[PDB]
């Protein structure tokens, strides 16, 4: 199997108007982050996906329709953390055997876990299924706990902390960090981040692989130059909704992007001239 | 159709070793809540049982076993909010159907919902079950918009501010609004509450109804004295783990209180005995 | 000597167009706050007299003018705390020199100060003062190690928590408990607080008299029902500028109120209006 | 003049243990900056030289040693913010003539300033000085009307939001931005900051021009190392206390570094060998 390196999209999903999974959308979107967008994996039910929304059936059912949708060299990564444990092993189950390579899952929310709680989440999960499991971002220390078990290969971290990032880059120098925040991956890209997953990247990833690697090349002030055109996108989505703009971007491209699960709402038409004009500069 | 003042029990939940509900032992929580602690109602679902944890037919499950372990005398409340809508609605009619006496939804948490998308998530429940709803707490001007719908009863009010309480208080003097924080029971009577909601009432309902009572009556010093006690008992069991705590006072009385839904974990016997020199102080 | 217990105004302060302070002003207003207010004390130089804009002299100045404004049966408490220990303490002895009552000092603020710092920060003072000392912002067993010192007589109490506040009452009954948010003076009564100081008894000093008694006397809807009139009035204030609108309340009474110390702004005369109603509904 | 690019320190002052200035140890702590780490400016009377423990006559004692201890061509900035308006015109007066380069000042804290009040804050300051002013602590509209002003020359951003950072300097590309964060300086220097202002450079500012120049020729990964040995030696002296740990540092190499002003506490012996071991490890 693959270390897990590279450049994922936060896999969009297209739903009909009862939050039912719109599959032949769904195949498009997969499609488009890798053959148009040209990135190295699909992270699967994460928070882009709406997943939080679901049920079970729903997520196994996105799980399914990903995976079929791209090639055996596409890197796969599921996420799999839910407020049910006995869901969460499940899903990692019927992941695994699906042949993704590795899991995820969310820090228990909600409640207030105590770290221990936290830690014997992740441990019950790798050991009902077997798999690599990515967790999410909690102390130096602690890492140094979670990380000391073989199975967890490493972290999607989310927190804008670059101090933190940059001790925990130090200590655990063969773990995996892939970075959750968009419109900082140059600062990420140059404090020694493996990799990304994003939101945005479905739109905009054929950018962010030349900010990822111009920073990585030496030619920073061209990387930079290309965050803020990216940062431009992305504060112009998150201002009108991100989840639903971006599928409206992609619906743009004839692509089959359907509704926002509710309780989220469509995207709102009064910000469609603004948008246009957006799709229009960058060319998206 | 019926009034809905009083004090309630949150209902705490028994599972086994694989996270199922314990039957039996559910049904006795109940009626501990409402023969032995004398309280007006049930809290049904709400995060006191555990309730995010758990799958769909689990809730049903909570659901029917709890009401046919009381009472007609007993006010039902039915929490049934949940990030998947669909799921909300199903639990929702199922809820009604089977005879609570209102709703209640929690805030669709984890992402940034605006106030439209909160405001219509309730809006579309009451709508597909016709059934009396109990909001969470968002300011003023949308406590008016909210309470501006007929099927909006009132509020559980778990912010710790007295200042918009008695806001609230005086802008709706005609909707319902329990408080949700034990610990500031005879704040919230003063403040004008018509009840409470609460997970140390399975324990603790006849100081609790004390509480209210003397309060009303302007025996306010010695309702204080009472909360003062009371607080020894919630400052102590929020200080072993809330839930599985609670339920162990409750298995020192005869009652099957199993074990927490995982990740939540056991009751840890480290603290075994300054809990019991507690039963002991205030005779639990 | 003196009994510390009672209702203070927290006392406003008049200026020039230069940020000098008007001192026949001040001494009216000083003045208004014990003969018209009926209050049992003034509370000098804390936050509602913009104290910390103010230098060391001007300070002095207005300590002066506020013990020379009053009786000697008024109770008066001094507050000296600065970042500057060096002018806490010369402060502190002027005004205990001057026969205030007690000292209070807000806790050093802006950095990270350990408690350790902090505890020795008050101790220093009372050690170079020797009179009493109010606390003013923590843990309560910081608060224990505190109050462990015979001259720390009390807490201003701030925080809108009312766990907390019940924990220190339950824990230090011989120790003075004024707290500071008026608009919760009837939570804070029936928490058993000894007082209270506000900056808003400066012009609604009557009702809240009232509410004081009525709350300990069991009249507590009585007590409640002027906490809504008195929380129109402070709602109200806190909207337009909450020093810059309660001087303006006193000019109106006649009192020359002056200006607020830049870089504060002037009452903006486009809510003159909504302030003459506020003035008239509530006899102000 | 000279334009205000490059690495200052932020001036540490020594004091004796009545808390004033030792001005020989303060002569010897301003040669030390610019002498042996070869930094191109003093940031003098910012927090780290614990300027809000301080009284005027001292504050400008430390702008009058400080200048006469460097020569003409070290760059000099003076941060005269207070929240009395007319100590901070005051000081920035006496800190213009005596011939500071630009004026610096903390925005009004404590109250809860308007953005109205601020900007009139800085402007009243900018109009009493005729001096270059450059600003720090927040939107990017409220950041474009502040930085419409030819005198404000720029910002010492202190908030470790690298998307905010992004936007600033992309909306304002000739403004002058000084980062405050040392432990993020590599991230800082790629977003394309002019240059910093630490603490830490008065014991590190050798390996901060080091990171700041390798960077930007884009030779980032020695960058990045540099980064993370400098990080070592803030995170070991943050644990420490952070200014009495850095003024010990300082007396390892014959300065009289004496003591910090209360109620900050002396450098603790217990820490000792950690820090021998810290010096002898980088060289320091
Ligand atoms: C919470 C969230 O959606 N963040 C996303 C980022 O791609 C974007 O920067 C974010 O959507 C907007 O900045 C991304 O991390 C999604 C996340 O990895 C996931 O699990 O879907
Ligand atoms: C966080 C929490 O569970 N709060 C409970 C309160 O009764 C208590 O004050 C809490 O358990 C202890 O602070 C109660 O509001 C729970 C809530 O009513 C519910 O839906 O179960
Ligand atoms: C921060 C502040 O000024 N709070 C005041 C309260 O009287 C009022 O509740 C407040 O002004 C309006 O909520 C009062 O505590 C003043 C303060 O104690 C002081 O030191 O002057
Ligand atoms: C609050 C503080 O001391 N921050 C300093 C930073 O150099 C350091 O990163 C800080 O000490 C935390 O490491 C520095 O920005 C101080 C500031 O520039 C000043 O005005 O002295």
């Amino acid at each position: 199997n693959k270390d897990l390196k590279g450049l994922y999209a936060a896999l969009l999903v297209p739903f009909d108007e009862n939050g039912q999974v719109n599959e032949q959308g769904l195949k498009q979107i997969a499609q488009n982050a890798i053959e148009t967008e040209e990135l190295d994996g699909l992270y699967v039910n994460g928070s882009s996906g709406e997943n939080f929304l679901l049920n079970t059936e729903q997520k196994k059912q996105v799980f399914k329709v990903a995976k079929e949708a791209v090639g055996d060299k596409v890197k796969l990564i599921a996420q799999v953390g839910s407020l049910d444990l006995n869901e969460a092993i499940e899903l990692g189950k019927y992941a695994t055997e699906l042949g993704y390579d590795a899991l995820s899952a969310v820090t228990p929310f909600y409640y207030p876990f105590t770290f221990e709680e936290i830690r014997d989440y992740y441990f019950d999960i790798i050991e009902a299924t077997q798999n690599n499991m990515i967790i999410y971002a909690i102390s130096i220390e602690q890492f140094s706990e979670l990380f000391n078990h073989e199975k967890i290969v490493g972290v999607k971290y989310t927190a804008p902390n670059f101090f933190l990032l940059e001790r925990i880059r130090k200590a655990f120098p063969d773990k995996l960090i892939l970075s959750g925040f968009d419109e900082m991956l140059v600062q990420a890209t140059i404090s020694g981040v493996d990799g990304a997953i994003g939101s945005t990247y479905n739109v905009n990833g054929r950018r962010a692989r030349k900010i990822f690697d111009l920073a990585r090349q030496g030619q920073i002030q061209e990387a930079y130059q290309l965050q803020h055109d990216s940062n431009d996108i992305i504060e112009t989505v998150l201002s009108m909704g991100i989840y639903p703009t971006l599928k409206e971007i992609l619906r743009h491209r004839g692509i089959d992007a359907g509704l926002p699960k509710r309780p989220f709402k469509p995207f709102n038409e009064a910000h469609r001239q603004t948008l246009d004009q957006l799709i229009a500069k960058y060319d998206l």
